[PDB]
This record gives C-alpha cells, sequence and structure tokens, in this order.
C-alpha cells in the first residue's frame, strides 16, 4: 500500500457467526462492523447477521467500537441493482435491525457496494439506490462500502457522508483520502471460529457507536 497515513485501530467484519468481545478484544482488534441485514436465500449459515442488542451491549461493555454495515444480497441479487425503489427497501430495513440492536440514531449505516461497477452501473443504479438510503436515514447517516472509484464518484456527486474502501477495483495500493475505513484483508483468518475481514481505521471519527 502506498502510505497514507497509518492505520488507527482494526475492525473486524464477519457474517458466520457472533464472536465474544473477550475474543476480538485477543485478536488485537478494537471493534468490529456488524451487520443489521438478514441472511438471504442460501444465507442460513450467516449466524452473523443480523447483530443483535445482547451482543451490542457485550461488545460495548468490553469498550469495543461497534460501526453498523448493510448487506443482503450479492452478484445477481446485489442490493443495488433495484436502484431508488431497493435503496428505499434495503434503507428502511437497515435501520430497524440498527435500532434494534441498541445503535443511537447519530451512528450511520454504511450501505454495501460489493460490486465492482462500471460507471454506466453506478449512474443507472447506485446513484438513485443510495439517493434512497439518504431519503430514508439522511446524508450525515449515509456510508458506503465500495472500492476507491466508486467512493470517488459518490465524493463528487456528494453521495454519502462515509466511506469504507474495499479493493475489488481499486488501484492496487491506492487508498482514496476520504475514506474512513479500508479492507485490507478478506476470507484468510479466523477468529473464535468464525471466518473474519480486516479493516483499517483510517480517519478517528469513522461512524463508530460511541
Amino acid at each position: 500500500l502506498y502510505f497514507q497515513g497509518g492505520s488507527l485501530g482494526t475492525l473486524l467484519d464477519y457474517a458466520a457467526g457472533v464472536i465474544p468481545a473477550s475474543q476480538i478484544r485477543a485478536a488485537g482488534a478494537v471493534g468490529a462492523i456488524r451487520y443489521v441485514s438478514d441472511r438471504r436465500p442460501g444465507g442460513a449459515w450467516m449466524l452473523g447477521k443480523p447483530i443483535q442488542l445482547s451482543e451490542a451491549r457485550d461488545l460495548s461493555g468490553n469498550g469495543l467500537k461497534i460501526v453498523s454495515c448493510y448487506q443482503y444480497g450479492k452478484g445477481s441479487t446485489a442490493d443495488w441493482l433495484g436502484g431508488a425503489s431497493a435503496g428505499v427497501q434495503h434503507a428502511r430495513r437497515g435501520s430497524e435491525l440498527h435500532a434494534a440492536a441498541g445503535g443511537p440514531t447519530s451512528a450511520p449505516i454504511y450501505a454495501s457496494i460489493d460490486d465492482n461497477p462500471s460507471y454506466e452501473q453506478y449512474k443507472n443504479q447506485i446513484v438513485p439506490y443510495l439517493r434512497s438510503w439518504e431519503s430514508v436515514i439522511g446524508h450525515q447517516r449515509t456510508g458506503v462500502y465500495a472500492n476507491s472509484k466508486t467512493i470517488d464518484w459518490a465524493v463528487n456527486d456528494g453521495l454519502g457522508s462515509y466511506f469504507w474502501q474495499h479493493n475489488w477495483g481499486s488501484p492496487k495500493g491506492y487508498t482514496h483520502p476520504a475514506a474512513h475505513l479500508h479492507q485490507v484483508e478478506i476470507d484468510k483468518r479466523k477468529v473464535g471460529g468464525v471466518g473474519v475481514d480486516v479493516n483499517q481505521i483510517l480517519k478517528p471519527q469513522f461512524g463508530q457507536w460511541a
């Protein structure tokens, strides 16, 4: 990675299960980015979706940071394919699951673009999708998980207030300077028997609940 500052701490993200706060801390992570989403068809193994209130209390009590993210579908069922209508459906559900997990209204939700879209896909589908997220929870609460190209387009269009960079389609070694968070490792390690992805905190205010 080109140097562009350094990590301010590691956050883990995971869908397969719930990890006790003691095991997150023992893995050298300062918190987790957790799903405020349901399990899609073929995802009944995703016991990490959604975060429930008892887990949020365990993490918060242990002094760990919590960040909310949303991803329901993937690939041919990616959430953003449905544009404006899909954005209202997914944002409403994410906001309900965030509140039921104990998430505060002051905290954002990172909507996921788990893809490497063309600019035409971005204009036709991702722009109305993110506009609908902003219509439901507000611009100040809308986070975007996407590659660096998509973050740049969203920044230029004024969509989203928080950005979490993934590397699918991002130029090698590049970190977008607007990114709050950066996913740096995927499906290469487990914590408490649960497969995790590793993220670095880049900005001190990155959408943590507290």
